């Protein structure tokens, strides 16, 4: 399992300081074992997959689920997929949570993303009161199941556990809760798909994910990545890249 | 007050496709007495205002509001700025029935893109139901108080009277049916607003306009333009644009 580190820019950036950041990116000392995608706002797709050196990959942060039609508002996979882009972010919590998206709505998107050739970042996780109740593993089941009910070719999907309560608070998980949960999935996806799909899946680990953070994070056994927020806009991105040196 | 066409292209092209329709518009001889925009998708926005000549606007299809944050999925009027678009379309009846886009959410969408200089194109329009109910009127202005209540300047606001029975379904409405709404959203302007606001305010028709039944409905005296959807995609367009010649 390659390394894969995601950069969410999420609603932030204009070309001048996505210019910036995209010129330190290219001139950096990245890890030839660590597979980079930068999420960007649909508005500036066309730009970054312009500027990015070609060894990085480039995100659409959500689509809909046809390839045409009367959704005002909406890219679909064929518009990504004419850009350069090559991945699209699907069920990330701010869609679930403020925008209302559903398991249902998000596993048409996927099989739609993996018709048309897109590879997807799926993010699954729970909320604290879930956690506290002592429901993670129902739910991240639960969620899981909806994306994998839709997934034909595995070799395109990379699974993102991001919990909502470690989203933007500060609050990392340490890497012994990060380490339980992706060691369920992982046990999720060999009984349920194959022990094959399992051992060459890669989960990563979203949520208040730092250059100082990182390092112990990614020694975990079952974590195989970072999904990265706040911290994607900066210069330690390229710390956390290299999180295993 | 100046005749206004603004052609939604919603979830449609690629670059190939948008770059000969643009051809197509750059091209023809279009009335200089008549304002047009595109909404292009959000992902062509930069491409199609760097391809239109300067005297045709760009609009974006949807925006949120606030400039900046943790919202995956989501671009902002500054964003839309940056890239020169003026326009923003909201409230459209796609975002409101299909993505459950609140008069609430539309009202502080409107407060925001105009408060950070975009002009805005705001819709209204009764389902169906209503308008066999005999409601069409108590919607109208209801959604209508939700738009007003957040515009301070009415100079950069266009009013699309785009009822959801008549959206892509080839069921126009008819000429005295788009006046009728006009006429009374105007006197509602009059009477909640001003008799200046009500005087310059364009008020547009969308709803199934083609280059078909363009110039009987341009005729209506309290009809200022259109907004047009899947005939923004043709060469019909420029009949559209030309339909008080």
């Amino acid at each position: 399992r390659k390394f894969f580190v995601g950069g969410n820019w999420k609603m932030n950036g204009d070309k001048k300081s996505l210019g910036e950041l995209i010129h330190t990116l290219n001139g950096a000392k990245l890890s030839a074992d660590t597979e980079v995608v930068c999420g960007a706002p649909s508005i500036y797709l066309d730009f970054a997959r312009q500027k990015l050196d070609a060894k990085i990959g480039v995100a659409a942060q959500n689509c809909y689920k046809v390839p045409k039609g009367a959704f005002t508002g909406e890219i679909s996979p064929a518009m990504i997929k004419d850009i350069g882009a090559a991945w699209v972010i699907l069920g990330h919590p701010e869609r679930r949570h403020v925008f209302g998206e559903s398991d249902e709505l998000i596993g048409q998107k996927v099989a739609h993303a993996l018709a048309e050739g897109l590879g997807v970042i799926a993010c699954i996780g729970e909320k604290l009161d879930e956690r506290e109740a002592g429901i993670t593993e129902k739910v991240v089941f639960e969620q899981t199941k909806a994306i994998a009910d839709n997934v034909k070719d595995w070799s395109k999907v990379v699974l993102a556990y991001d919990p909502v309560w470690a989203i933007g608070t500060g609050k990392t998980a340490t890497p012994q809760q990060a380490q339980e949960v992706h060691e369920k999935l992982r046990g999720w996806l060999k009984t349920h798909v194959s022990d094959a799909v399992a051992q060459s899946t890669r989960i990563i680990y979203g949520g208040s994910v730092t250059g100082g953070n990182c390092k112990e994070l990614a020694s975990q056994h079952d974590v195989d990545g970072f999904l990265v927020g706040g911290a994607s806009l900066k210069p330690e991105f390229v710390d956390i890249i290299n999180a295993k040196h």
